[PDB]
C-alpha cells in the first residue's frame, strides 16, 4: 500500500486516457480492493468453523458447507480483483518497456509503434470489460439473486438424518455483497463508457 | 501507513484551499483512522466467540447474535471511512489526470477547465458531507442512543427456551462508540463550515 | 515505522522550538508507542481468555470481568496516544498548508499570519498538556495505586456462588503500568517547562 | 510490495529484451504470485486441522493426512515459485554488479564481457525454463490430473478400522488449482517463444 | 524495517566516532534485535497455554505460573532493548535539531553548542552503559545462571496438591538465553572501550 | 522486504569484488531467506500443537517433544541466517563510516586505511565460512543424515507407558531440510571459492 506506486500503475494513463477513464475506474477500483479486505479480513474471516451444524457425527459439518457453498464468495471476488487489475498491470509494464527501448534509441516507425501501443491499450480495455462481465455471469450462476439464505436442511452422507444448520452472519454478507455488486456494475458502465469515447475520438481523427 | 503520501492525499489541497478544510478534516479523519483501528484489533476484535449464551443446543448462540445483532459497529465504521474517503482520493487522481494533461499541452480554454475542477471539488465535499450525513442517520436506525445492553433474552429457534447471555465488554465498546459518533459530529461541522466559507468565498469574487 | 517521516511529523518544530520541547518531548512519545506496543502484543494480548474464574456456568467469567475491568489498561493508553498526538499532527499539516500558501503567493499580513501560526502552536502545545492531565487523573480514578490484585471475589449473576478468581500476569502488568505512569509524568514535567520557557521568551521579546 | 522495485527486478531487461519476454513473463509472474497468496492465505490455510476423520483414537488423523498427502500444492507451487524467480534476481544483481564495474573503470574486452553478460541471460532463460518443466512434471507426478478426490479411506496404523475422510474445500481447491497450471503453461509457452526470438535475433546477426 | 533510516538512527554517528563505537555497536544492536525477534514469534510465543500443569481444578496453572515466572525473558530482553535505544535516539534528534538550528542561523558561540553536543553524547553513552550493566543485573536476581528448570513442583493455592509440571521449550530458552546474554556482555565491552578511547582522545587534546 | 536496501547490504561490494562472490553469495542468500521463512511460516508453524501423542495425562506429550527434539530445525536455521548475515552488515557499516570518515577529511595514510578494510572484508568471509561449517556441524550432530523418523516411543516421565507417537509433516520437512543443506553446501563452496579467488589476486599483485 503506497500512494505513489499505486497512481502510477493503477490508473493506466499510457498514451492516452479520456479523463472518463483511468481516473474513474482507479476510484472504482480502490474502494473495492478496501471493501473486499474489510470483508475477508473481518466478516467472512474464517467462514468455516463459524459455519456450526447441529450434529455430533464428525465430518458431517464439513462436507455440508462445501455442498452448500462451493466457492465462497470473497475467492470469487479476489480472484475478479486479480483477473481485472492484469490488464492494467500489462499495459504499465509494456509502457515502461517501450519508455526503455525509446531510450535504447536515444542511445515513420516509432509513429507506428505508438499507434501498436494505443491499439494494445484498447484491447486491454475490452479484455478487462470482457473479464467483468463473465465474473458477473458466473457470480449469477452460482449464487441466486443477492440475499443470502440462513437455514439449509442437510442430507450428505455422512449426516446420518436431515439435519438443519445455520450460517454465520447474513444480513452483513447481504450488504457486502451489495457492495461489490454494486461496484463492479458501476465499473462495467465506466469501462463501455470509455470505449464509447475511444470510438468517438478514433472517428474524430478520421 | 506513509507520512508522504497520506498528506499529498486526504488533505485534498486541490485547487483551493480555505485552512479550515482540508487541515482540520485530515487531522479529524486521521483520527478516527487511529481510533476504528483500535476498536477493531483490540476490543470487538473477533466479536463472535466472546459473545456467549447459556445454552447446550449448538447453534442457539450464533443465530442469537446475528438476531441481536444484524451488523456490527465496526463494519459500519470501515463503510462509512471509506465512503467518505472516496471523493477525497477522487479528487487526488482527477488533480493528477489534469497536471498531466496540462504537461500533454505543454509537450480561455484552460480557464474553464480548472473552473470545472473547482466545481468538482465542490461537489465532492457536498457528497462527503451527505454520505456522513447519511451514516449518522443509519447508526441511529440501526442503534438506538449510544450505550449497550448487557444482557439479552433469546427466544429464535433453536434456542429451545427464552435464555439470556452477555455482551462481551460494555463499557469499552460504549467509550469507543462515543468517540467515534462524536469525531463524525465534528466532521460534519467542519465539511458545513467549509461549504459555507466557499459559498462566502464565491460571492466575494461576484 | 519510517525513519524520516517521523521526524518530519512528531518533533513539532513549527514556528520555533526551544530544544527543550520537540526532541524530548518526541523522545518520550517514541518509548511510549513502544512500550505500549510490547505491552499490548504480548503481556495483555487478548486479556480475555487467560483471565479465567472457577466457575462451570458458562458466561459467568465474562460477566465478571467487565464488571472488576471497565476499561483495560492498554485501551486507556492508546487512546492518551492518539489525543496526545493529535495537536502535533494538528500543527504538522498546519504548517504544510501554510508553506502551501506561502508557494501560492510566490506564483506586515504575512507576519501576522507567522503570528497566528505561532499562537497555534502554544495553544496547541497547552491542548497537549491538558490532554495529558485530565488522561492521568482517570487512569488514577479507574485504578487505586498502581499495583494489581491477583484474586477477585465474584458475586455478580449469574455466577451463583461467590467464586474467587485470577488475573493472567499481576507482576508484568504491575511493572508496565510503572513504566507507563513515569514515562507520561516525565512528558508532563516537560511539557509544562516547555510552556515556561515559551513564557520566558516572549517576556524577553517584549 | 513495491511498485518501484517489482518492475526493476523482476522485467529482467538486462543487456536485451524482445518485448515478448520480460514484459508478459513479469506479468503472468505477477499473477501467479498473487494467485498463490490468495490460495496460501485464504482457502488452504492451515490445511491440517480442517481436514478431519472419523476416529476417537488420536493420531490417526495425522499420520492419514500425511499418507494421502505427502506434500501441500501450496508448498510445490511457493517452491516452484522461489526456483523460477531466482535466475531473475540473479541476472539482476550480475547486471548491477557490471555496472559497478563499469563506474569503476570510469574512475574491446568490454564487449566480450557484455557478451558474456548476454550468454548469462540466455542460460538463465533456459534454466528458467527447465526448472518450469520439471516443476510441471512433479506435480503431475505426485497428483494425477487436476480434480481433487472428497473422500479417502484410511487403514494405516494406528487407525484401528478402515475409516473414512473428507478434504477442507474440493471445488475451491479444484478451481486454483486449474488456474495455477494453467498460469505455469502459459509462463513456459511464452519462454520457448523468447528463446526461439533469441535463436532468430542470433541468426539475423550472423 | 529500512535499510537506509536504521543506519542513521543506530549508528549514532553524531558529533564523532571512534570507528570502535557506533559501527560495532549497531551491528551488536540489530544482532540483538533479530535474536529477539526470533525468540519472541517463535520458541517463547505466546508462553502461556504452552505452560501445562498437571491438574483438574481451573486456575492453578495459571497462578503457578506467575508464582514460578514473575516476568518472563523476553519482556525483560524488550525492555532493555528498548531503553539502551533510548540513548541512540535521543542523540539523533538532538543532533536533527542542531541542523536545524544551524539552518536557521544561514537564513565562538557555536563552538560552544558544539561542545555542548559533544558532552550530551558523551552522558549518553555512559547511561546507556548503565542501562545495559543494571539490566544484567536485575536479569542475574529474578534468574540465577542461564539454564532453565524443567519440572517445578507447585504448592500454591488453590492447587489442592503439590503437583508438578513442566516448561515449555527448556533447551531452545536456555540457547537463545546464552546468546543473548552473551551480545549483552559484548555490548557493555564496547561501550566501555569506546569510552576510554574517548577519554584518550580527550587527553589528547589536552 | 525493500528492493534497494537489500543489494546494497547483502552485496557486500566494500573496497573490491571477484564477481564470484557477492553477486551469488547474496543470490543463495535471498533463496535461503525465502525457503526458510515459506518452511517457519507453512510447514513447521506451531510444530507444538501438531505433535500429538497417544496419551491421556497431560504433560506427557509436551516433555516427550522437547526430549526427541531439543532444538528445532527452524531455530537452528534462523540462527544460522543471522549468523551469516552479521559479518555483512559488519562490512556495510564499517564502509559507511570509512565514507564518512573521507566526507569528514574532505571538510599515504589514506591508503594504509582501505588497506586494513580490505583486511576486514577478507577476515569478514573467513569468518563466515567458519560460522558455515560449525552450523553444518552443529546440525549433522543434532540430527544424523537428513530423513525424519515418524514414529518414536516415548517413555519419559510423567507417560507411564511406553506410547508411541507421529510427528506432524514428515516428507515436506524432510524435502526442505535438503533444500536447506543443499544451498548452505553451494554457499560453503562459493565462499571458498572466493577466498582462493583473492588468495589468488593478492599473488598476482606480487
Amino acid at each position: 500500500m503506497n500512494w505513489t506506486g499505486l497512481y502510477t500503475l493503477l490508473s493506466g494513463v499510457n498514451r492516452h486516457s479520456t479523463a472518463i477513464g483511468g481516473v474513474w475506474l482507479s476510484v472504482i477500483f480502490i474502494f473495492r480492493i478496501m471493501v473486499l479486505v474489510v470483508a475477508a479480513e473481518s466478516v467472512w474471516g474464517d467462514e468455516k468453523s463459524s459455519f456450526i451444524c447441529n450434529t455430533l457425527q464428525p465430518g458431517c459439518n464439513s462436507v455440508c458447507y462445501d455442498q452448500f457453498f462451493p466457492i465462497s464468495h470473497v475467492r470469487l471476488w479476489s480472484l475478479q480483483l486479480i483477473l481485472v487489475s492484469t490488464p492494467a498491470l500489462l499495459v504499465a509494464m509494456h509502457v515502461a518497456h517501450q519508455q526503455h527501448i525509446e531510450k535504447k534509441m536515444l542511445r515513420r516507425h516509432k509513429v507506428h509503434i505508438s499507434g501498436t501501443l494505443w491499439w494494445t491499450y484498447v484491447i486491454s480495455v475490452v479484455f478487462r470489460l470482457l473479464f467483468e462481465a463473465v465474473f458477473m455471469y458466473v457470480f449469477y450462476l452460482l449464487y441466486p439473486g443477492y440475499a443470502m439464505v440462513r437455514l439449509v436442511k442437510c442430507d450428505v452422507y455422512p449426516c446420518p438424518n436431515t439435519v438443519d444448520c445455520f450460517v454465520s452472519r447474513p444480513t452483513e454478507k447481504t450488504v457486502f455483497t451489495v457492495f461489490m455488486l454494486a461496484a463492479s456494475g458501476i465499473c462495467i458502465i465506466l469501462n463501455v463508457a470509455e470505449v464509447v469515447y475511444l470510438i468517438i475520438r478514433a472517428c474524430a481523427r478520421r
